[PDB]
């Protein structure tokens, strides 16, 4: 292995072009995305046999210093005309490519950094701001691309995925986990009715790399819209499993999304445990957290 | 000093009384809480002369066990009735006393643990779901309350405080810092138009401390109908520093609640660094995250 | 409440004045420092009725810019002659309240960021490198200082105290708790050979403030040997629970240092769950990480 | 992918065999564990044809519970009669596959979680403390392990790999980076000197996967022994980039260790920033932390 690069290049952007003209789903009444505050995360990775003297020898000659791969991405958000994270991985692939002929191969990885709407009074009627934002530390939407640089020196995109990460969804009734294994490991009781919290990070891959550019929206798939498609499936779902849920929004996702050849996930339980079981005169409940080990599960359903 | 106690009490309940009948205000449509899902992070600490050996000499003869504490607390989240944290608080506060006679003293913290709400299809429609929620890791209401026991055995609340924490809002336009002192340290130019990125953490309490439980409801003072005044205020205030805007805010929530005595402001400056200014054909711009050094502002505002 | 300041305020000096002379106690073999490297995290708040229009009309005219308060402690750290923590924190608050008149009141934080040294091959031999050192995320050093101007334009220090923060500790044998309160509430088994792991957080203040400088080193009592203390007392003692263990520290503490007015703790229980209660042949057990909530105590000690 | 198991599995055990005999290296005192307190963090997942229903149709029939897993590691610590991690997760891997014949994979990694002795007096001397112990969080060892079913009912350990994470180095003097491309994108200056701060993270691979499990300590390698090739290497050297120093790095590992077939390198750039060039009468600087973005490089030499 031999490769390096940059991470936590952190990127904001005012009125970057706004995305519309989406294809709609049941699940969602996602329509687009203003735009006006555009953040990303940044991670970059470059290749290329010719760097072995920058490790072998010590010798810089050709090392574009990771300081400069810093001042590409942040000068490339600034002149970026498009519309997507995956759009804006292919401009700076494409781009830093072109710029440096003895790279091989750039990777990267793109993490929204989301904001959310806030109200105002003004005018005389409250409504959503123009001007302020609130800071989610909640699901973002992330981009993977690798580019190559070929012996007649065309680019091509080796792989593409995108994804929607940092989903924490709780059901509170409606799932059971039961039938499992009973042996001499086993002390985990049969539940009927238990509060199945999980983790979701859901990931992608196009049929068309094309299509994930943005540039025919209606072919895009948005991370909101499958965000919405997993809290519509995980409610309409008597789960009996976390391997059970997934492959039903999995299967979801790609009948509303025929477009789309794989969807890969990687859940986490983090189910609280119980405390308080019976409250006189009531249907309620008390949950506590739970020790640290958490189950989790790795699953790809393909079209 | 001398007390002990027991911190990351998590407790999630379903099924609370809702919290209705609130009074409105323009700055917010808050108009209750379900209160399907109800979570709360609590911290309680108890002191008494009648613990000194405790310490001095190793005698758990008059010792809580601080597992015992956990307990009481998550019991009593099933068996309260009220509506609120601040509610709950005096609930627990009150018991632990009436229980523990050499107790002079109990000090609370309590922390909601956040959920929205997501949506889901069926019956043919998509409505927000009973059964689905998602875990926030955004802005939380807080509450503190501390009690004592005197002479005669009658308790008194010696000190309550309501709050609103973890509130993260950038105005991307429409803010100055101009004016200050510029001298052999100075190094930081003035700037006609910044994106001001404030972190902000709101206290108020009360001047009748009843009006802090919910019973009467319409009284109550909700951190949702905070959150929406600071976020107005923002937009609506050509701001001229962080310390002119909570002072605006401050006044703001003290002429819509004049049941409160005052409000107090922990306030964070994390205003990116900007890298592109000028973007051709086009009012947007390139920021990035700034160095670790925040500045911060503390301020109370009195009716 | 008004005050504003900076907080995250790193800086790291090379080659500072070596604290030597240290007056060594038997617990520690600590005599001093060499300050190759001497890393510091500062926070600082101002205060003054004359800041109050910078709130109320948002006239800056008499605001230190924050982004100046870090300037003014990074260039402070470059002319520090000095060989303390403690000693640079009375260093900037005198130079600030000299140079800033408007300001009444000043309070600082200083954190130390430790750094451990590691070994090289120098002559065939290994040694301690004196270029190399690794940075620890372990216990560090703290100090605090409050600063005022009186009415009469004098100075004075109103608060100094020193501290040793982030030290994890546990003995695996040799603690009991047993003999608390058994109620309604109370689950916990009593415990006779418990691994106590205990957080401890220890706080100390001087008879005289002009002991914490280390002018005199004599007279210095360096976070190092209260480490030290903290773990001979631990092995020492047959813990009976963690109050018991405090308190004892603590007396120890004073003994050694007889210029030290009092100590104070804050302690937290994080005692692992115990999984395997007897293994064949060995006197081993197994353990896992606990629930969340966790027990604390807070005493203070005095001469 | 197909795949589940359970993360963070915590485990302490008291009292382990202790490992002995390693042979020494002359960068490293290291010659063996104690081991009156090994701690460990295991993930474990397991694959398997047999597992698709689980998925597709909900069907628990052949799914042995997270829980379960868990509960399998932590008994297999308390009869694990071995001495290193590696050992333990060859242990854990052949006693789960012998146990579930419908599993076809599993892969194991395993960290430590390390202490360090602290002092006592004993005799009245200070003395290394038998009974406490601190928790560090800076550098820890690892460990991987895939194990596979045959056809013809044969288990194989399909990769192994050893490694040290979060080592944090910072060398005050004796590093340059100059001779860097400089061009449009280019604002890096060049330095002659500068106190480059790395973290690395270091994995090798054996050339006989038995050599791992320490069974005959003469051909275990250490993580300690690594981490002290790599402080010595670091101070030997005059830098000439990251990439300069691992590869330097890793060619001493591998002549030390000749059993080695690899070291894999992840390493991250986080020098300080420089605020203060010259101080009057000393040789000191002051610096202070960059902004988030972090330069990174990965190799492996190979034997
Ligand atoms: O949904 C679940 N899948 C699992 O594999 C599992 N194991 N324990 N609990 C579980 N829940
Ligand atoms: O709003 C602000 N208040 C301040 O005190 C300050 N100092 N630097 N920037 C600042 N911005
Ligand atoms: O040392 C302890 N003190 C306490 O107060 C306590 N409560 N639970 N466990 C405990 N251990
Ligand atoms: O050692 C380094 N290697 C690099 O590639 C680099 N880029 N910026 N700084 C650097 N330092
Ligand atoms: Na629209
Ligand atoms: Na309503």
């Amino acid at each position: 292995v031999m490769y390096y690069g940059k991470g936590d290049v952190f990127a904001y952007r005012t009125y970057l072009k706004p995305l519309t003209g989406v294809r709609t789903i049941p699940e969602s009444p996602f329509s687009g995305r203003d735009h006006i505050l555009f953040g990303v995360n940044v991670k970059i990775s470059v290749g290329g046999t010719k760097l072995l003297t920058s490790f072998t020898k010590g010798d810089n000659s050709l090392v574009v210093a990771t300081d400069s791969m810093k001042n590409f991405i942040q000068k490339h958000l600034a002149s970026y005309t498009g519309t997507t994270i995956e759009g804006f991985l292919e401009y700076v692939a494409t781009s830093f490519l072109k710029k440096y002929s003895h790279i091989e191969k750039i990777s990267l990885i793109g993490e929204e950094i989301p904001f959310e709407t806030t109200f105002a009074v003004k005018n005389g009627n409250r409504a959503a701001s123009e001007l302020v934002f609130k800071k989610s530390r909640n699901e973002y939407a992330t981009a993977y691309l690798n580019m190559v640089r070929n012996e007649d020196n065309t680019l091509n995109i080796t792989e593409q995925q995108s994804g929607l990460a940092g989903l924490q969804l709780i059901k509170v009734s409606g799932n059971s986990f039961v039938g499992f294994i009973r042996d001499e490991y086993t002390t985990l009781p049969e539940d009927s009715n238990r509060p199945l919290f999980v983790y979701l990070n859901i990931k992608w891959k196009y049929k068309n790399t094309e299509d994930s550019f943005g540039t025919n929206p209606e072919n895009y798939v948005a991370a909101e819209q499958i965000r919405d498609i997993a809290t519509s499936v995980f409610h309409e779902t008597e789960t009996l499993s976390i391997q059970h849920l997934i492959y039903l929004i999995g299967r979801r996702i790609l009948e509303r999304f025929p477009q789309l050849q794989e969807v890969y996930f990687e859940s986490q339980n983090h189910t609280w445990d119980k405390i308080v079981e019976e409250i006189p005169e009531s249907e309620g409940k008390v949950y506590t957290e739970p020790r640290p080990p958490y189950g989790f599960q790795c699953f790809t359903v393909t079209q």
